[PDB]
């Protein structure tokens, strides 16, 4: 049977939708319309069980639970989606030149303290990964460097954890996280420990349904950045670990070919301040779009954790 | 607005993130979630969804289900009654329509009600504003035979619109205003209770905030529910809204129906019923069953349900 097109349901959807109710949030009532109307006809095409359909909210149930409904959203695709979106709009006015977005993940921490040029912020020990150095200079797309600009950037220790967000224990708060206000020259400097690629909770919910899919839950090792300053857009991008072998299989999508900076061996980590003599640096340059107008067309608020 | 939904980077990343082109799997839920991440991503591209909507979107998720409310929700938003929409439909089809009509089971069952022969007492706690009621009819097959040792299961609200293993305010004795009988000989059946009010959603639960934005209450009418079920039958999930009840036609889950509003009588002689007071309501809820078709039965539903020891 079909009764998508039948009075009886389009009636209902109007109803839950409270389309002709008294004045009110018009633009919620829309897209709430919009949702159902295509779910409702989703079942109906695919002969949707009440079983199944049990189970899908079952497994909301599970996903709020587990606050996992942002890890979802980068592990199907809306995440990277919704950057797809802000690269058309970018593409239409005729931009370029700028360091490419990618997806800011679930995990960024917000207040960390900011230092000038330079930020040490490996905080707790980890033996098994080795000393990094990350720096770069900020610009604007007419090539001249950006002076005061905020670096933030935060990333996974060698288990594949983030303070704030380990499940085995708490880290120091701000491990792995820093904030660098660029030096006259556009320059910042971080100083850390090499990341390990993050995976999913193992028994969440968006791990579940990966598994249901037949998909891993994986990202290759990577280091997220907000890049801002006068004059200019927000960035948020990222950059990928040379070499990782899911660099172009992150679970994620994120991952862009801009954004694997090389890596170098050096020496002289002592004087430093690095816990080994030979360390790993990354040249990691940055490229800000200006506003338009004077206004940020594409910044994102969303729900993001604090100290 | 952009337009990218239709370009090949768009299809490409849905069909890897509903894994089409992997390994053998489970091909159906490759397919449902396909499309309703097509259709997701098709309705932000037309209705141009900025990011900070679907971060808000997102962040109800999380809490719908840190408020274990989804079921709630599906009853809000309609969904429940759009599975009985689309049974009815079938039923309707096959020639399976001349039972009893089904409503929606709500998300408040709790398995493990001790089973009565013919008559039960469900109200195991007090409740001073709620009158005496007694439920009771015959379980009958759409031929109108009796059906003898048929299950009729019931639960229903207090007079503050609690239900228990679901009460906020404080425990209820296991199974308050929750029965099972097994019919006798000639089909029938009864339940001794109190009178059932209507309820609101957890006010500032997902589902009231939702159906806040949307300037909807979140209110039922007084009712009982009802499972029915024996053997070479069908079970039938139902309800009966309590007459006279002024949301009876303004339902938030939408699950009335105008065959399901029974006569209520005032009846005298509650004490020798082991009832509080001479005075007490007569609901009589008779039931037809469909008897199953080719030996299974096609509309019976399996979903998360309570459970408790008595
Ligand atoms: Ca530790
Ligand atoms: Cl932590
Ligand atoms: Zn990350
Ligand atoms: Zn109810």
């Amino acid at each position: 049977v079909k009764v998508f097109d039948t009075k009886e349901v389009q009636d209902l959807l109007k109803a839950a939708a409270n389309l002709n109710g008294d004045a009110g949030n018009a633009r919620f009532r829309q897209i709430v319309h919009r949702l159902l109307s295509d779910l409702f006809k989703a079942i109906d095409d695919l002969d949707i069980t009440p079983d199944e359909v049990w189970a899908g909210v079952n497994y909301l149930n599970k996903l709020g639970q587990d606050g996992e409904a942002a890890l979802l959203a980068a592990g199907i695709g809306l995440e990277k989606y919704l950057d797809i979106r802000m690269d058309a709009a970018d593409r239409a006015a005729g931009l370029d030149g700028g360091t490419p977005r990618t997806i800011e993940g679930p995990l960024y921490v917000a207040g960390a303290p900011v230092r000038d040029g330079v930020a040490k912020i490996d905080l707790d020990d980890d033996a098994d990964a080795g000393p990094l150095v990350i720096r770069g200079t900020v610009t604007g797309t007419d090539g001249k460097p950006l002076a005061g600009a905020l670096v933030e950037c935060w990333h996974a220790n060698s288990k594949g954890f983030y303070s704030h967000f380990d499940p085995t224990g708490a880290q120091t708060a701000f491990n792995l996280r820093g904030a660098v206000r660029t030096d006259a020259n556009g320059k910042y400097e971080f100083r850390t420990l090499m990341p390990v690629g993050y995976g999913c909770p193992p028994q969440g919910a968006t791990q579940q349904l990966l598994n249901g899919l037949g998909r891993h839950g994986n990202r290759p090792a990577h280091v997220h950045f907000f890049v801002s300053g006068d004059g200019h857009r927000k960035l948020t991008t990222q950059f990928n670990i040379e070499g990782d072998p899911l660099i172009w299989d992150d679970f994620a999508y994120a991952t862009r070919e801009e954004l694997i900076p090389h890596v170098v061996d050096k020496t002289g980590g002592a004087a430093l301040g690095m816990k080994s003599d030979a360390y790993k640096e990354i040249e990691f340059d940055i490229v800000l779009t200006p506003l338009l107008d004077g206004r940020d067309n594409q910044v994102v608020h969303r729900p993001r954790a604090s100290a």
